[PDB]
DNA sequence: TGTAACGCACTGCCAGCGGCTCGAAATCTCTCTCGT
DNA sequence: ACGAGAGAGATGGGTGCGTTACA
């Protein structure tokens, strides 16, 4: 299944499941918020049509990892789960009678402009900017920044200023190649 | 069971010296300046449901030892329950059945400590609520912000209070 | 460029010392009740 | 307000490869 998207259908589909987004922790049924649900992917980049719906959902303390995902739960939709696991989890949803496809990611406070960074993209722009830093002997991915297999702590907390740190030009989302 | 406050300090009196525990063969003994009484006792109530006293332990390893070996001499106690931090005890005095709890906290807790030990409950209720809405988090370990460990200059129960902002009353007097 | 989830082979190491299984033994989290 | 002890409940080899998949 998984079939193509509009634009404005998968920003319908991010807006309704902006509120129906909780998790089995424990005993209680937790509530996503929206302010830790981030979409990226092909949406964030604008693009016109799309392949799938990416969200990424901000998980406060490290702990809660092993529950989030793997206990997600969605107020009023019929979804099968693919495959699943702390940080992944590729979701096949029914909206409207059509079968698209939904992926979840997760990522902690600490890690959140790596994360929106890697998963804005796309891969050939994540790749130029990796193989530069990889050049001078440091390595990027969705945790953080690491230079000989340390992390570089950055005093960040934007995308923007991440890129900026980076030595970098900040490109808008539709303009990242 | 039940107690009068002069028939609590005297058991008190008695132990301050008669306190020891099993560590790893060697009986070592616990320093009355070291023990210091709490809860109840402390706030000169008329009437007692138990004691309470509270071990200053010096170094880290030894808390694991202190409470779980814990001796005193001559006198007949069952255990109710025991870990490195509670000791809830049952002594029988003259014959008799009275309950005893026992804490432990290291050096640097030891203002924190008396402080959270003294109570009463509705007393921490309020000066933990008050901190809270500064965004801070007072235990018997020490006082947080952030979850972190906020260093205070300080050394005594007094001079804990007056550093988180409150005038400091006598035990009996604290609600 | 960099990482995830997953089924699997090959052990390695124990519950089982032979079997790769079900679930033992021991260790975790959660919860309930307690303390001031 | 905040934390400890005990007993209930749940886990269920460790590694590392090859494949498929995510940006
Ligand atoms: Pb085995």
């Amino acid at each position: 299944g998984g079939s193509m998207l509009t634009l404005i259908q998968g920003k319908k589909i991010v807006n309704h499941l902006r509120s129906r987004l909780a998790f089995e922790y424990n005993g209680q049924l937790i509530k996503i918020l929206s302010k830790n649900i981030v979409a990226v992917g092909s949406l964030r980049r604008e693009e016109k049509m799309l392949n799938d719906v990416d969200l990424l959902i901000i998980v406060p303390e490290k702990k809660l990892l092993k529950h989030v995902l793997p206990n997600i739960r969605i107020k009023g939709l019929s979804f099968s789960v693919k495959v699943c696991g702390e940080r992944k989890c590729v979701l096949f949803i029914e909206w409207e009678k059509k079968t698209y496809q939904l992926d979840l990611f997760t990522a902690l406070a600490e890690e959140k402009p790596y994360a929106i960074f890697h998963f804005t993209g796309p891969v050939s722009y994540l790749i130029r900017i990796r193989a530069a830093l990889k050049k001078k002997n440091y390595k990027l991915n969705q945790y953080g920044l690491f230079k000989n297999q340390t992390l570089v702590p950055l005093k960040i907390t934007t995308e923007k200023e991440l890129i900026k740190e980076l030595g970098f030009t900040y490109r808008i989302p539709k303009k990242r190649l």
